[PDB]
């Protein structure tokens, strides 16, 4: 099985979710010694704003490119290829000002393809996803899972996953971390719990 | 007053957000001769994600920063000082894979700032921005809104706005634009309406 180990992180060392998405790989691993795993992480490699470049790009042929435009199609297409090789992947997504980063939106942006993750129907959008297993790491400073402060967030996140396919989806999550040592302690343990116990 | 325009669709004069933000600010300017603009183009003059490097470069003296940090902290204050002048902003916001584009997020993530757009309290956080004026004006190919789909766009949002303070909101939607252009004509339409009779 191919796994694709995903982070957006700003924060380094000091990142619940860096810690948390390398604790998921480590136990599937140990579940698995087959897997492969590929890692991109998407805050020290982070891939350009969706813009009208790519657009253009998108739609110009390869032989009239110009450098620019072979970029663009070029990380368009690389993003999109490792994304439609793995059949599972583990995503470290912080809240950062009530939604997910940029840096982790800009992936999104790229793998989300009509025709590839998901596609138009005369019945309407239909997800190609379905065989992919996801583990979203999701970590925030606050609690507002299941309130409307989290909209941006995981509940986004769930749209989104929701739309290109995947079913399969597990949440590790580690909230309320900017309340005080012992409440982020206590909720990366609990996510360490879920880790250990409750995925494989 | 300043009004601050906002755009960060990605298509240019095929956008719908771009041509009813301008129209809501011919309106106003129509309606308050004195009124100063200011626009912002986040898709032409992209803002670079908020990264490890923003925060490295806003915890190091100017005297001691290298030009990378110094692009960084300039960034930072002009998009943070442009906002807070403003007595108004009006904000083109697409929804793009389930959100807003990234242009705008690196935006969000600029002009958040504690002690500057919202404070932490002892009670709590609060909002520093209850003076400004909005204007959302929100575009989507789907019909979304009220529903979960909507989350990552006008739900995020409204959340955002609402931490910094802002309480002065009016939202000039136009959504169903991808069903066809009949049902894309109505929903300008209707928008239009409301810049004409129901904003000023
Ligand atoms: C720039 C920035 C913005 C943040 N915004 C929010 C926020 O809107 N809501 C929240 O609950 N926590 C917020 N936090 C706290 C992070 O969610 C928390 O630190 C979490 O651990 C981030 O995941 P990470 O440690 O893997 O980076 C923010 C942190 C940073 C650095
Ligand atoms: C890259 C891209 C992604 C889009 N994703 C969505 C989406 O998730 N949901 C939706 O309803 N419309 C989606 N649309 C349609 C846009 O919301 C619609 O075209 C809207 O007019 C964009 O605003 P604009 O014309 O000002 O750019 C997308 C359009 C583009 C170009
Ligand atoms: O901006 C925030 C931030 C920035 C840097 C470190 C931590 C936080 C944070 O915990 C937070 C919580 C919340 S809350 O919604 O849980 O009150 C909102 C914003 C932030
Ligand atoms: O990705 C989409 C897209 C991309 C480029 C142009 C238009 C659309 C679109 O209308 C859309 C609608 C919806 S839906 O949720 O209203 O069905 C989802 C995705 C898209």
């Amino acid at each position: 099985m191919k796994l694709l180990h995903i982070d957006s992180s700003i924060l380094g060392d000091n990142s619940a979710s860096r810690q948390l998405s390398r604790e998921v790989v480590e136990a599937w691993k140990a579940a698995d010694p087959s897997v492969e795993v590929v890692y991109r992480d998407l805050a020290a490699d982070a891939i350009a704003h969706f813009s009208a470049a790519t657009l253009v790009a998108a739609g110009t042929p390869e032989d009239v490119r110009d450098a620019a435009q072979a970029f663009e199609a070029k990380l368009s297409a690389e993003t999109l290829e490792e994304f439609l090789a793995a059949d599972a992947v583990v995503i470290g997504a912080p809240m950062y000002n009530f939604t997910v980063p940029t840096q982790l939106k800009a992936w999104i942006d790229r793998v989300a393809v009509a025709g590839k993750t998901f596609r138009y129907t005369e019945a309407g959008p239909q997800g190609l996803c379905g065989n992919k297993k996801v583990v979203l790491v999701s970590t925030a400073g606050g609690l507002h899972a299941g309130q409307p402060t989290g909209a941006g967030h995981e509940d986004f996140l769930k749209v989104f996953l929701g739309f290109i396919g995947i079913t399969d989806l597990e949440i590790v999550r580690a909230h309320g971390l900017a309340y005080g040592p012992e409440q982020r302690s206590q909720a990366i343990d609990a996510a360490q719990a879920q880790i250990a116990s409750e995925l494989f």
